[PDB]
């Protein structure tokens, strides 16, 4: 008999790493062709984004299946650990096979490989469940559609950590100035190179800040949750999938815009991405409020002490993004500045969210 | 009052991601120049490896400092969460600053940036501890040099997951055949492209298998540990640092060798890397046996039921790597085949480790 907490955490980390692979090309796509070749570049970017979304959804489905399989198996063992490692190895091939299918649909080989991989995952799961059943003491006490809070929390943390640090990873990978390049192009001055590369640092700053605040809201929301239903899991997975686009949005926004209208469009895209990312969390919290009796703790129940605080925490980002999106069309002159100042305002509001909520209560109550 | 388990897990994931950044160039270095330019390529690879080791050690030190800081702080809050996010953001800049220092030592700016970043991390930690002290109820109950098992386990799992899936990440990133390339170069046949790219798949297979078995041994060892001392933490960090070289070793080994002696040298390098990775785990287990009374559970005590099983689990890899390294010089003709068959033999022994240990006991007892 062995505890499965560490094993399940490792499996969640592996699944989170695998799910977030196809984002890497998307962030590595050239910023601007500079030769007004927008057509092909946009088509390639759209295809990559669609492929990434599809693989993320498929890996999420596989992760949910694994979570259920190990939920019906209470305990673990060395043989079960080896079988879990094998299952993770088989699952890891899904993104590459899906990409091979998508880019080369005409050939009948990619679909064959995908079917083989799915059948292999099924076989590993069948072997795991059979081994567990052959030994009754390794099964769950009850047996021997709620989800598990720990698995969802670990997957969300892994996804958020991967998304937040992507830009810094790329910067460390490729944004190290070369000696002779600095000597010749920039008159042998490092400060010039740092100034040139600053926009990437600003984009990383913004992306990391936004992702960190979103993760903080996610953690605050999930702390006060007792039971996680399948609908909440689906909404959380959708929110995580839409979160992966934040680095791309910030890279596009921070990049120099040829014309002001291009900057307005980039800000609109970033605002839409943020709104989509946060509205799913809001919707999942409403789905939890639907039956707090079986979902939330008494503290965050209707009329609770922290009910309004949680409302504000989960509505700060959606509402602000909506106002920014509206201003992008209402004023159309300070929209870029509005987004820039909002990027610094939202963290301040989150830090002072308690005092701001108290002031809002004081002013609305006697208004 | 809020629980810090999720927050500490997220911090550990971020720190593990940051620590394992500089490995990415190392695995992305060109396999063979093909123009007998071994000098410059080898110098660049050695410099990259040294930089990676240094950054990993520095990030490990920072992670240990953070672990102590949050150990003296029992509970967390929204303000503490924001401060932790800020501290992680400041820490994330360490690898890039260290690289800037190393590549450009002559200029006095990289050292200034590194000092500024270290001072910033110190300032964030000071602010965190001051805020915690200002509110007594947020401090640890005892206050209001053992380590934490959970933090070490999470960091190890993150590092292992990152290392294992690096090769598949690269394959998905860059190893997707192009339509016209297949049409023209390979006579429009996808099977030819897959056969050409197979060596990378084999290298990923080997690396993932080895890393997974090493992680399984790590989990089995750490399950039976009550208290983790600083020496065990240092040994585990050294083992993790040396584990990061496995993908590079497997990439070099699977790559076509110009001459047989090159293949022998590559196998020697891979065997040495594996031996270094596993000997540190063995040494840390011996350091735990030093005072099992305060370190291990009674089950794995001297003369315990699982003592010999754990001995075999932790000595299978070191001993086998030592025999392979010896054979690389003794026979010098089947060394490559010896390594290839060992790669498949070791997982089988691990799977049947219980039965193999029983047979070994039966044969040694009455021998
Ligand atoms: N996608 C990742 C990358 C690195 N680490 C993790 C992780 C680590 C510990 C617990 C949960 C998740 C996830």
């Amino acid at each position: 008999i062995q505890c499965s907490q560490r094993m399940l955490s490792f499996s969640d980390a592996l699944l989170s790493i695998i799910a977030t692979v196809m984002i890497l090309p998307v962030t590595h796509t050239e910023i601007s062709p500079e030769q007004q070749f927008d057509r092909s570049v946009q088509r390639l970017l759209a295809t990559r984004i669609a492929v990434y979304l599809m693989t993320f959804l498929i890996v999420t489905v596989a992760w949910a299946a694994h979570t259920r399989l190990f939920q019906v198996v209470g305990k673990t063992d060395d043989t079960l650990a080896l079988l879990n490692l094998a299952c993770m190895m088989t699952i890891t091939f899904l993104p590459y096979t899906f990409s091979l299918m998508v880019t080369f649909p005409d050939v009948p080989l990619g679909i064959f490989l995908f079917c083989v991989c799915v059948i292999a995952i099924g076989v590993v799961q069948a072997l795991i469940v059979g081994y567990a059943f052959h030994f009754p003491h390794l099964l769950s006490p009850q047996i021997q559609e709620p989800l598990s809070k720990e698995r969802v929390e670990a997957f969300s943390d892994g996804v958020y950590a991967i998304v937040a640090t992507l830009l810094i990873l790329d910067i460390c990978e490729d944004n190290v100035p070369d000696p002779k390049d600095v000597k010749e192009r920039f008159s042998g001055s490092l400060v010039a190179a740092l100034s040139a590369t600053g926009p990437r640092f600003l984009a990383y700053f913004g992306s990391f800040a936004t992702v960190g605040l979103l993760w903080f809201a996610h953690h605050s929301l999930f702390l006060h949750v007792r039971k996680a239903t399948r609908a909440m899991g689906l909404l959380n997975t959708l929110s995580l999938a839409f979160v992966g686009g934040l680095p791309l949005a910030y890279q596009q926004t921070s990049a120099f815009a040829r014309q002001p209208r291009d900057e307005l469009e980039r800000v609109r895209v970033s605002c839409t991405i943020i709104f989509l990312a946060s509205i799913f969390q809001l919707a999942m919290w409403t789905t939890a409020l639907l039956h707090q009796a079986e979902t939330l703790q008494p503290s965050v129940w209707f009329g609770g002490r922290e009910h309004v605080l949680m409302f504000a925490k989960l509505a700060l980002y959606p509402c602000a993004s909506l106002l920014a999106f509206a201003s992008t069309c209402l004023l159309s002159r300070f929209s870029v500045g509005i987004f820039h100042l909002m990027q610094i305002a939202v963290p301040c509001a989150f830090l002072l969210l308690r005092l701001l909520v108290g002031l809002a209560l004081a002013t609305l109550r006697v208004l």
